C-alpha cells in the first residue's frame, strides 16, 4: 500500500529523464539586448551573426473622424461588416443591426466575433472618441481590409481597403514583416518571434541592432546531468522503501534486471560506462559526476541512445516507463494485490 | 456542537478562496512594462495585449493665478463692504459663490473662506520677502477645463485686487502657471488630455505621465497569467484542507448527514464540471483528483500551459457566466446557502 | 489594572493628533533643494527655480598681526556690534589688557551677541581676526564701532557708509533668491518656513534647468495610529476579563464612548470607517482595507470623528479626558 | 579487533588519498594567467613559461557556411527525378564522403537528412527565407580554411546544379555565405596562423582562447602559482597527522590493537620514510622546505610562510623532494608504494584480518 | 557600578554639545572638526600643495662602501624658521654614503638620508626634509674635506653647489572663504579654528566646505547613558545600608528639540563646569569615590 | 602526573609562538603604500621612508626572445647531422653555459628539452606558427639589456645556421622577436634605469612594481603603519595570560618558570625613553601577575616613538629586549637538557 508512493515518486524522475531533448541540449547567449534566442533539441552549435533592419509590425486602422459619444448609432440601418485578412485567409462576416452601430456596439460586436482582430475606442480628448481596429498578430500577411454592406454612412466611417480612392479609416500603424540577417542570409517574418526560420531555435527581436552582433548557441548537458542525478535518487530512495509478498519481489527483481541487462545502438551499452555503478549487495545505484560528465562531453547524443533510445521500443526510461505505468495501471499487478 | 463550529471555519476559509478565484479578470491580467521614467501604466482587466508607441509633448498643468500686487500684512481688511467672491471653473461647472464679510477681507480671511469653500481650488499665501504678501489660486486639478474666472461684487478695492478673467482688460490677478492639458500620441494617434493620469482615454489602461519624452519610447502590455495561478493554488490548498478536516472531523461527526451531504456534493460538482470553452473538466487544466479522500492535486508546469494556450477559455471552466455557470459561480452559491441563517448548519448547531 | 489604562492612554494620545489627517510627503527633482512638510500643505507639483543662496557677512581685518598675546589698545574700550533689521546694538566692554586677538576674539564670543569671532592663522606668523554673523541674509550684516582707543577702532572697525575701514568684506551678506511657481520670492534663509505656507523649504545649491517639488498626500502615518490604539484597547479588553464597581464604571464608560459616537463630519461612526464593535466582548476589529478607502475619499474628515476640535468634541478627545480623570489623583 | 584493523585501512586510505594529490608533478609547475582584454583569454598547464605576452589578434576563425544560391516552394518535394551521389570533399588530407541520394529522398528534408546522418565533419540544415520560400545550407562543423567544402553530385543534372560547390568552377550553384577563415594572430612579434580560436597546439602548454579581434598593445601575462602546491602540501601534512591520531587511539588502553606487530611495522616505516629523505635537488628533507617532526610522536608541523619562500625560489626544487622522478624517488613515490602494498589483497593489513 | 561609570564617563565630555560634522564637495580636500567649529559654508580654493624639498648629489659613485673623504669632518644641517642647526661627526672612515646615510639617519635631525641605485652600479645620496614646507628647506654644509664639501652641500645662495634640488621646498596655498592661507603643511590645524583641514589636490572651481551642528552624538551619549542608568536598576532589584545609600543617593542626584534649540545649554545641565558642577561631573565623583580602595565598595 | 607536566610545555609553546612573532624588529618599522595608478603599485620593508613619491614610468623592462627565421616540417627529425656544442651566453658578467646535442638529440624537440634542462638562465620553446611548420624560440628568463643572448653552435655548421645568434654577426638564423630594454622611470625627479619591472635594488626597503607606462602626474605614497605591531603586541599579551591560566589549573620546576617570566616583565630595561612596560600602555595585576593591554595608550606610545617602543619589545635581537631574553628562557626550558625535559625523567 505505502509503497505505491514510492513507486510513483520514482515514476515522476524516470518520466523527466525520458525526454530526448535532453541530450541535443544547448544554451544561448546574445551579444545585445536587441535579440534573443532560446532553442530546442537538436540546434546547431555556433556563431551567429544576426542583423536586425526592421521589426514586424501589427496593421492599426483608425477612424480618421470623430465621434461625440459611444452610445449613438452611426447607421440608420442594419448593415454586415466584414473583415478580411491576407495571405489566403477567409473573410469574417458580422452582423451589426443599427441599434448596435454604435461605436460600442461595433467594438463588441468585433471582438465577440473573433475574427482576428481588436476593436477598442479611444478618447482623444475635449469628448471625442475614435474607433481602432487591430490586427491580432503582426505581418503584412496579417493587414485588413474592412467593408460595410447596408448603410453608406457606417461605410464612409469604418471602411478600409488599400486600393480605394477614399477610406474612412487611416492607417496609424503600417502592417510591416521582420527584416533580418543570418549568417549573411536575408530572412523576412511575419512575427517578432520566429521559430520557423532557423531549425530548432525560437529567435526572439526586440530592437533594430546596430553595428556586428552575434548569437551563439553552445552544448548544454547540464540539463541532462541533473535529470540523470534526480533518477538515480529517486530509484536509491524506492530501494530505501523496499528495505523498509511477491508483488514487491516481483517488481524489485525486473527493475534490478532492467537495470542490470541494458541494449543500446550507441558506443555506450551499460550504465558504468557513463559512471553510474551498480552496488553488489543494495542494487543501489552510485552515480560518479566526473566520469558522466566526461561521457556526455565526447558523445551526449550517444548516451542519450542509452537512457532514451527510440522512446517507444527502445531505451532504459522507456522500458522501466512501459513497466512502471503497467504496474501502476488498474489492471496491474499492483491494483490486484489490493484487491 | 464545537465540531459544528469547526467545520463552518473550514467552509468560511474555503469560501473565501473561491471567492478569490471567481473573478474574470484574472483571466486576462496583463502587466506592463515602460522604456523610460517619463511615463508608466498599469491595467485593469482586458487590455489589449502590444507594443504601444508613446509620445508626450506636454503635460497638464493646473492654473495658478496670484496677485500682482503686495500687502504689508496678513490680518489687515483689504475691502470695507461685505462681498461676494465667485468663483467659476470650466468645462459645464457650475459657479460657486463664498461670502466674504468685510472683517474676514484679510489675506487670512480671504484664504480660509476660499479654502472652507471647497469650490476646487485651493488659497494660500506667499511671503515674498520684505515683509510683503500675495495671495495665491491654484485649481486643485490640472487641465485647461479646470482654469478659473475670479470675480467680486460689493467692494471694487477687493475686485480690483483679486479678480481674473481671461477675457478682462484690466485683472488684478496675473497668471503665474498657465493651465495646459497633457498632449501625448499612442500608436500614432493624437490624445489630449486633462490630466496626467490618464484612465479615460486608452481602455483598460491607466497611463501616468511623468515627464516630457524624448526619441522613441514604448509601453509594452503583456499577458500575465501569474495572478490567475495563485489564485487557482490557494483555492486548491484550501480545499484540500477542508477535507482534512472532514476527516478530522470524520475517523466526531462520524456520520452526521450534514457533513456528509457538503462533502459528497463539493466532490460532485468538482467531479461532474461542465464549461463553454474547450477545457470542460479539472483533469484538462491540470488539475487531478486523489480517487480515495477526494484531495486535489495540483501541476502547475500543465496549467500554465494551457493558460499561456488560453487563458480567457480556462477563465469559462473556472468562472463562467458568474451568475449560473462556472465551478466558483456553483461552489459559491452553495457555501452561501450552506452557512446562511436558513441553511443546514445553523440548523444543525441550533439543534444543540 | 493601571498599566492596562496607562498603555492605552497612551495610543489614545499618539491617535490625538490633528496633523495626522493632513500629512504629506515631498519628492524633489534635485539634491540643489529638499522639503519637509507639516500638517494642511497643500498637494502638488511646484517648480522651483533657485538663482542665489542666502549668504552670512564675514568681516576680517585688513591687516595682520605678529601674534595673538599682545594688546592692540592701550585703553580701556567699548566695541559695539550693530545688525540690522531693528535689532538693538550689544555693547562689549574690552579692556586694554584683554585687547589681544585672543580677548577680542573671546570679548565677542562670550558676549553671545549673535556673531561669532574667530582668528585666523594666514602664514608667516600672521594673524587676522574674522567676524562672521552667524545668520544668513542683509538684515544680519553688521557695523562693528569701538570708542575709547583709536588703534582698536582703526584696526577692527566696520561701518559700510564709512571712506575708510579697518575691516573688510571677506563674504557678502546676501539672501537667497527663488522662484516658486513664478512667483519671485526673497528671504534671509536658505532653510525656509516663513515663505509658502506649512512647507519647510530647505536650499542646498543654486538650480539649473526645470525643476521640481512634489508634495503629495500621505495617510500611512494615521492609519498606525489608529491600527495602534485598536490593538491597545483591545488590549485592555483582555486585561478586564483577566481581572469590582470601579472596573466595572470604566469598561461600561469606555464601550458607550465608542458606540455613542458625535461628529461635524459625514463619518458619525466608527463603522463607516470600518471599525466594527463585537457585541460579545467589545473588541474591535479592523478592516485595513476599508479604512484606507475612507481616508483616501475624506481624511479631514475622518479626522473629525477620531479628533474633532481636541479641546471638547471627539472620540479621542473625551476618552482622553475620562483616562486623564481616572488616572488622577483625586 | 577486526574492525580497529578496519578504522586502520580507513585512516591508511584517507592519508593515501592526500598523497596521490600530492605526487602530480604539475602542482611544481602550475602558473596562472592573466589577460588585458575580453578579447582573448588563456588556460595554462604544467610546465608552462611564465612572463609577459605581447598578443595581437587580426582575424578569427572562421567556419565555412554554403547556401543554395535559389529557393524552393516546400521542403518536401524531390529536387532530383534520379538517383544520385552526393560528395562531400574537406581539405586538408581528408578523404572524401560520398553519399547515396535516391530520387525520392532528393527533396530539401531528405538531402538534410542525407548529410547529416552520413557524419561527414558537417551540418545540413534548411532554411525559410519568407514567403514560403527555402535553402539550403551546409556548414563546416570546424573552423578554419582546412575544413571548407566541396560539393559535387553525379546523377542529376538538376541537384548539381541547385547544390555544388566548388571553389575553382565557373558557375556553382551554391553561394559562399560565410568564408572559411583561419585565426589569425602575433604572439610576441611572431605571427601564428591556426583553424580554431581555441589554440592550444601552437604555444607550449597553453591554451588560448579568441573571442574578438584585438586594438592596440595588449597583452596575456604568465605567473607562477605555489598556491596549488601549498594546499596540497597542508592537506597531506594534516591527512598523515591524522593517521598519527588514528595510531595512537588504536593503541593506548578503541585501543585492541596495542602491540599489533602489523601497526607497529606501518607506524615505524613511515616515521623512517619521512626521515631518511633524498633528492637530486638542493632540497634534501622536509625541514629545509618548512616541515618539522616532532620527535616523540612523529606529526609533521608546517611553517607556511618558509614553505612560500622555498617554493617561490625555486618550486621546481621542491618538487624534486617531493615527487621525484614519480617511478622510484621522491617521497610520495615511495610513500605511495609503501601504501599499495600495505593495502593490497598479498599485503600485511589484509594478512592480518584474514587472520582474525 | 562599573559598566555605567562607563557610559557617565563617556557623557561627560563637554565637546558631546559643540559637536560638528563635516561635507566637502570635492576629493580634493576633506576635514574634521574638533569641539567649537564654526557651523557654515566655507569657500576653498587650493592653488599649491605643501611638498618637502629633497636634495640629491649632482654626481654619482661606483659604490656605497669607499670613503668620499680622507679627513675627519663636520657635516651641519641648517633647517629654517628659526630652527637650532645639528651638527654631525663624520669620520673619514664613515665617509663612504652608506656612513653618511646613517650618521644622518641616526643623527635625529628632522630630515632622512637614502642612498638610490639609479642604475648602472652608480648610486646617489638623497636627503629630504621630515616635514613639508619652505620653512623646513635645508641648507647642507661640511667642514673638514672640501672634497665631501664639493659633493653633498647645499646652499640656495652659493654660486655652486654639490647637491641639486629634485624636489623644491613649497608651501600649501590656499584661500578660505577668501582670505589668503599660506601653510607649512597639507594637513593645516593651526589656521583655521578647532578645524583640521586635509589637502589631498589642487582644486578647480567654486568648491566648499561644510561644517555642520551635530547632536546626533551628544544624543548617543545621552541615550546610552539613560539605558546604563536603567540597567543599574535592574541590578538593584535584583539584589544591606552600602546598596541603600547608593540607590538613594543617584535617585536624589538625578532629581533633539531642546538641543537643536540650545545645545550648549543641555550642556551645561549634563557637563557643567566639568569640575564641581553638572549631572555627570558629581556622579562622576561618587562614583569614583564608591569604586576607590578606601570607598564604600571596598569596606 | 605525566600529563601534567604535557600541558605545561604546552601551554609554554604556545607562548613561545607568540613571543617569537613579537621578536622581530620590522614590527617597529612598518609602513605601507597607496598608489595613484593602476600603472605601478609597491610594497616595503623595514625602515621604508614616509612621504609622497611622484613616480614618472617612460619604458618598461623586456626580456630577449629570440626566434628561428626559418620553419621546419616537423618536431621529431633532427636537424644536424653530427655531435655539437650549444654555447648560451648572457650578457652582464654572467658565464658562458655549455650544453651537448647530440646528432640524434638534434631536432626541435631536443633542441629545446636540452636547453631546458640546462638552467642556463633561458627557456626555450617551440611555436607552431601555421600550416604544419614549427619555429623554435628562446627567451631570456629575466628582463633587461644585460640578460640578452649570444647564441653559437660549433659542430654542425647547418644548426648554427639554423639556431645562432650574435648581434654583431653578418648574418643570423635568429631573428630578435623581442628586443631586450631596460625599465625607466624617475623617482622624485631622479632619473632611474633598471634591468627589471620588479625594483627592488634602487630604492631602499622599498620594492616597486612596473606594470604600465604612466601618464601624467602619479605618486606613490609611503605611510607610517603600527597597526602590525599592535596585533603581535595583542598576541603576545594574550598568549601570556592564557599561560598563567594554564599555571593556575596546576596549582590551585613550575614555580621557577612562573616566578622568572614575572621577574623579567616586572625589572624591564631599555636603550631607547621607553624602560617600563607600563610606560608604553600593558599595565600589571598585582594578584595573578597578569597584563592588561589598554590599546590607546600603546597606539599613542607608537605614534609617538615606534623605534623607541621596539627598543624595549625587542631591543638588539641578541642580548638585550623583553622578547630576547624571554626567548632564550623559553628555548632553554623546552630543550632536551633544560627544565621540563628533565623533570619528566
Amino acid at each position: 500500500g505505502t509503497l505505491k508512493s514510492a513507486l510513483t515518486t520514482f515514476q515522476t524522475a524516470n518520466t523527466a529523464l525520458s525526454k530526448a531533448d535532453l541530450f541535443s541540449a544547448t544554451s544561448t547567449t546574445s551579444s545585445t539586448t536587441a535579440f534573443s534566442a532560446t532553442t530546442a533539441g537538436n540546434a546547431i552549435a555556433g556563431k551567429y551573426t544576426i542583423s536586425v533592419t526592421h521589426l514586424a509590425q501589427a496593421q492599426t486602422l483608425t477612424t480618421r473622424t470623430t465621434r461625440d459619444d459611444t452610445k449613438t448609432a452611426i447607421a440608420t440601418s442594419d448593415s454586415k461588416l466584414t473583415i478580411q485578412q491576407g495571405g489566403d485567409k477567409d473573410p469574417i462576416t458580422i452582423d451589426i443591426s443599427a441599434a448596435n452601430s454604435s461605436l460600442s456596439g461595433i467594438r463588441d460586436a468585433i471582438n465577440n466575433a473573433k475574427a482576428g482582430v481588436s476593436a477598442s475606442i479611444i478618447n482623444v480628448g475635449n469628448g471625442e472618441y475614435r474607433l481602432s481596429v487591430t490586427s491580432n498578430d503582426t505581418g503584412l500577411d496579417n493587414a485588413m481590409t474592412l467593408s460595410v454592406s447596408g448603410d453608406d454612412a457606417l461605410q464612409s466611417f469604418m471602411g478600409y481597403d488599400a486600393s480605394a480612392s477614399s477610406n474612412g479609416m487611416e492607417v496609424s500603424v503600417a502592417a510591416q514583416n521582420a527584416q533580418l540577417t543570418v549568417n549573411n542570409v536575408a530572412i523576412e517574418n511575419s512575427s517578432n518571434t520566429i521559430s520557423d526560420a532557423l531549425e530548432n531555435i525560437t529567435l526572439n527581436l526586440n530592437d533594430v541592432t546596430t553595428g556586428n552582433q552575434t548569437l551563439t548557441i553552445t552544448q548544454d548537458t547540464s540539463k541532462a546531468q541533473t535529470a540523470i542525478k534526480d533518477w538515480v535518487n529517486a530509484y536509491n530512495s524506492l530501494i530505501d522503501t523496499f528495505s523498509s509478498d511477491s508483488t514487491l519481489r516481483t517488481i524489485q527483481t525486473q527493475l534490478k534486471s532492467m537495470l542490470s541487462n541494458t541494449v543500446s545502438s550507441s558506443s555506450y551499452k551499460t550504465l558504468a560506462q557513463i559512471g553510474i555503478t551498480t552496488d553488489p549487495s543494495d542494487g543501489k545505484l552510485e552515480l560518479d559526476a566526473d566520469k558522466l560528465t566526461a561521457a556526455l562531453k565526447k558523445d551526449a547524443s550517444g548516451v542519450g541512445a542509452l537512457i532514451v533510445g527510440d522512446g517507444k521500443k527502445t531505451g532504459i526510461t522507456t522500458t522501466i516507463g512501459s513497466n512502471l505505468t503497467s504496474w501502476l495501471s488498474t489492471t496491474g499487478i499492483i491494483k490486484a494485490a489490493t484487491d
